[PDB]
């Protein structure tokens, strides 16, 4: 009734914007937009642009993805 996943994926953020998310530079050398969940948000975090993170892009648009993981 649900079945679909995603390319989960490491990315650097390059720039910080409001309505809480983001920019990410992939090593590929493209740019991705990339949004923050609910999950990362309850472990309390304050993470700023230049920090490396996991982004989660969506098989509905390669264009966006989210970060749900940043390194230590």
């Amino acid at each position: 009734m649900a079945k679909k996943d995603v390319i989960e994926l490491e990315g650097t953020v390059s720039e910080a914007l409001p309505n809480a998310m983001f920019k990410v530079k992939l090593e590929n050398g493209h740019e991705i937009l990339c949004h923050i969940s609910g999950k990362l948000r309850m472990n309390f975090i304050r993470i700023l642009e230049g920090d490396k993170v996991n982004v989660e892009l969506s098989p509905y648009d390669l264009t966006r993805g989210r970060i749900t993981w940043r390194k230590k």
